[PDB]
């Protein structure tokens, strides 16, 4: 009996790492939809791109408390909407060039929440 051999000899013809905004990926449960009253979060794949700087902006008819934490995988973003409507999430990296998939157009449903408030402060003027 006998057999043959098979290997692979190739040289690195690439720089390896290079400012690539496209490589940047985003996924989670917040992008799935807009849940008024629930806190959603999504991970930002920045391992292939690099430790480079990043930016995250959210628009809409009703502002939202945006949060950002330092993670070993990239950057975590948590936002909880209070009012329904059309929201937009921009993701920039390296420069003004946006990443693949963006902008993100998520639709938020479920009438606003109910809570005792709407109190006007004194000396409004």
């Amino acid at each position: 009996g006998s057999s043959g051999s098979s290997g692979f000899k190739v040289r690195v013809g690439e720089p390896g790492q290079a400012g690539n905004p496209a490589l940047v990926s985003a996924y989670g449960t917040g992008l799935e939809g807009g849940t008024t009253g629930i806190q959603s979060e999504f991970f930002i794949n920045t391992t292939r791109a690099g430790p480079g700087t990043l930016s995250v902006t959210i628009e809409g008819p009703s502002k939202v408390k945006m949060d950002c934490q330092e993670t070993p995988e990239g950057y975590k973003v948590m936002y909880t909407p209070m009012a329904p409507g059309n929201y937009l999430i921009s993701v920039k990296y390296g420069g003004p060039n946006h990443i693949v998939g963006s902008p993100f157009k998520a639709k938020v449903t479920g009438q606003r929440l109910v809570s005792p408030g709407s109190a006007n402060e004194t000396s409004s003027i």
